[PDB]
């Protein structure tokens, strides 16, 4: 499986296109309370996400719960579904956008894809040793009531890096980026407090992300990597100051050490 690790995903950033597929939240369910009182689950939108780590490009692909209807083992027909919709964006494209790498966040969609994209061989389609949790942009709320609210598929198309690329580099933005999703992943309340530093503190209605100063960015990206290492200390039992750089470069990426 795990070809992408924390020692080459400077790789991430050369001149082949890579997509990440995350299929983690496609077949989706939400907690609910079933008026008679009684806490249970009911099946919800889901979302495909394809990300381009070196332009920040999103391909939001949504889920409407009706393809679900009449089926039997949904999570393998979510995954066989994904590889379907992948491919069909693909065919989509001109060939100078076409994908030379697919990276996906979970095995499972290793052999789906290989099936579906049987007439794209030169395609390579990988694992991954690190662990980059896009399911949190479902924890951003643009992205939530969009995702929620779908009465229909459909494929909107977003940018994960806002207007970053004018100042820093795809690596620059892309580690931004995983210390601002996997915050969030591990600690929802304290990842949004941290990324609201001022009273006045706005996200455009064109962006993902607040607009912050060149210096608020730098004490943000230090308060969330706190906040990652922290809370994985915590999970772990692993006391922070015991952590090496290669080690916290790991904890960060999502990667076991
Ligand atoms: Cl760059
Ligand atoms: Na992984
Ligand atoms: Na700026």
């Amino acid at each position: 499986e795990p070809y992408l690790s924390s020692q080459n995903y400077g790789e991430l950033f050369s001149n082949q296109i890579i997509w990440f597929v995350d299929d983690t939240n496609v077949y989706r369910v939400t907690i609910h309370k079933t008026f008679e009182g009684n806490l249970t689950t009911k099946p919800i939108n889901g979302a495909i996400f394809i990300f381009n780590p070196r332009t920040g490009q999103l391909f939001l692909k949504i889920i409407h719960t009706s393809v679900w209807a009449g089926q039997k083992r949904l999570g393998q027909l979510a995954k066989w579904k994904t590889a379907e919709e992948v491919a069909a964006l693909i065919r989509s494209l001109p060939v100078e956008e076409q994908p030379k790498q697919i990276i996906v966040t979970r095995k499972g969609m290793l052999d789906p894809l290989e099936v579906h994209l049987l007439d794209f061989p030169n395609i390579v389609i990988k694992g991954s040793e690190l662990q980059l949790p896009f399911q949190a942009c479902l924890k951003v709320e643009k992205f939530g009531d969009l995702i929620l609210k779908a009465t229909e598929p459909q494929m909107v198309l977003f940018n994960l890096y806002d207007d970053w690329l004018k100042t820093i580099s795809s690596y620059t933005a892309f580690s931004r980026l995983i210390l601002i999703l996997r915050a969030l992943h591990v600690n929802n309340d304290r990842a949004k407090v941290i990324l609201k530093p001022d009273k006045t503190t706005i996200t455009e209605p064109h962006h993902i992300w607040p607009t912050l100063t060149d210096e608020e960015w730098i004490k943000v990206e230090v308060q969330l990597k706190d906040l990652i290492l922290a809370d994985y200390g915590k999970k772990n039992n692993v006391n922070v100051a015991s952590l090496t750089q290669s080690e916290i470069r790991d904890i960060i990426l999502g990667m076991e050490i």
